[PDB]
């Protein structure tokens, strides 16, 4: 899927850095727009460079530049309501 955007990303790094996000934008060229449920995963909307890429197998279809409310509706295409909400690391809130 990394050949084309329109998919979901995971943050990888040591010491707390696992968060799931949906990618939807191409910026200058090496930067993309990413979003996640602020209430659960904790990521709202932010931009990340290709230098940290973690792609998963998923669907491809973004209008391009969606507004936040429009971006949130797109998350449902991702089916976050229960497929996700994974808590990538057991340690995160009180730990």
């Amino acid at each position: 899927p990394a050949i084309e955007v329109g998919r979901i990303c995971v943050k990888v790094k040591g010491r707390e850095a696992g968060s799931k996000c949906v990618i939807v934008d191409i910026i200058d060229d090496n930067f993309v727009l990413v979003t996640g449920p602020k209430d659960i995963t904790g990521v709202k909307r932010r931009r990340v460079n290709i230098l940290h890429l973690e792609p998963t197998d998923k669907k491809i279809d973004i209008q391009k530049g969606a507004s936040d409310e429009e971006v949130k509706k797109k998350l449902e295409e991702s089916n976050l309501t229960e497929y996700m909400k994974e808590k990538i690391k057991i340690r995160m809130p009180t730990l």
